[PDB]
């Protein structure tokens, strides 16, 4: 059901000179690469690692880049989709990879798309939790579709280096208490957190343990997030120019490998209506849903998630 560190088969693999990844592995089998979103670890997908090795999978779950023992380079730009993107596919050449199973969960979500748009070769299969794909427009610049959608006005407070670092690193323990929890405990408001000053200005002082998670677990996460710090983890928010750049080369592509979208229904931000028309692009795609279920919807509700992938890993 979940899973020691110490218990684990830890790996590391360096893609290039400053930068070397390192992973969980278990299981045999097809090999599955399980790819995290923010703020998170590895350890965020702790009951599914186990479930799916059961399946008959080999199992790689991920500390993406700027995480916990993986690197954190200093600068931007090496944290941008093409720069990554490129380094998963090193990393499956240095294993004898040649192909594997890609699954992303938030932004995650957005790396494993990228995959199958312009690696399908090495890419078998592809699934997303939360993320929709929406092709971006050649003609609406990247910080206009934040005008007209102030659910986003968050990334405007994350832009600015330095600023968004220092609320969440002040105090860890508050930050993580604070963010880990359900739809109907929340504590934090998106409207005009760049007016307000900041995100956890409305927030109690000592918040309360959530239904969700355990004193030792925001332990786990706290220690993490000594060593590397936040500057890594805001900076997958700050490349919005290259990446509207980049993308817009695949206009016209469709990807036609299997594939499969899961939304949840109490995801206020990555809200499920953003993927109705994910079908025009994806002639293949299969679906799924899942209810009660907020943002952190493997912690949330993890029989959910492992019933709908296995029963589709198993179906192609
Ligand atoms: C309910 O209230 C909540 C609100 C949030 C969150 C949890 C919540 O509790 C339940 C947490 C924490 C934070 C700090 C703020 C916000 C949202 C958080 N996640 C996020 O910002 N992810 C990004 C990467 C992927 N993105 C896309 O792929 C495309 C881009 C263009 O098209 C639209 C989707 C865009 C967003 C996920 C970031």
């Amino acid at each position: 059901t979940s899973c020691n560190p110490s218990d684990m088969s830890h790996g590391y693999v360096t893609v290039k000179p400053r930068v070397r990844l390192h992973f969980v592995e278990l299981g045999s089998g097809p090999a599955v690469c399980l790819c995290h979103g923010f703020p998170e670890s590895w350890y965020s997908w702790r009951y599914q690692i186990p479930a799916l090795a059961q399946a008959g999978y080999r199992v790689l779950a991920m500390d993406m880049k700027g995480y916990g023992e993986s690197s954190a380079p200093p600068e931007i730009e090496e944290y941008c989709m093409e720069v990554l993107c490129k380094e998963m596919v090193t990393f499956l050449d240095k294993l004898g990879l040649s192909q594997a199973v890609f699954i992303g969960h938030d932004w995650g979500g957005m790396l494993v798309w990228y995959m199958a748009l312009f690696y399908p070769e090495r890419v078998r299969a592809v699934a997303s939790l939360n993320t929709p794909f929406i092709p971006a427009n050649p003609n609406m610049s990247p910080l206009e579709s934040i005008k007209a959608n102030p659910v986003f006005d968050y990334q405007l407070y994350f832009q600015e280096p330095g600023v968004a670092e220092a609320e969440l690193e002040q105090n860890l323990s508050r930050t993580f208490k604070s963010l880990f929890r359900a739809s109907d405990e929340s504590v934090l408001s998106m409207h005009k957190v760049c007016e307000a000053g900041g995100l956890f200005v409305n927030s109690p002082e000592e918040p309360s343990l959530s239904r969700m998670v355990t004193e030792e677990e925001i332990q786990f996460y706290v220690q993490q997030f000594k060593k590397s710090g936040f500057r890594g983890p805001l900076n997958w928010y700050r490349n919005m120019e290259r990446n509207w750049k980049w993308a817009c080369k695949s206009l016209g592509r469709k990807i036609l490998i299997p594939a499969l979208m899961v939304t949840a229904e109490k995801d206020f931000v990555l809200v499920p209506q953003m993927s109705q028309h994910m079908e025009d692009w994806i002639p293949h795609l299969k679906r799924g849903h899942i209810e009660d279920c907020g943002h952190w919807t493997q912690m949330d509700k993890p029989t959910e998630v492992n019933q709908i992938l296995i029963k589709w890993l198993d179906s192609d």
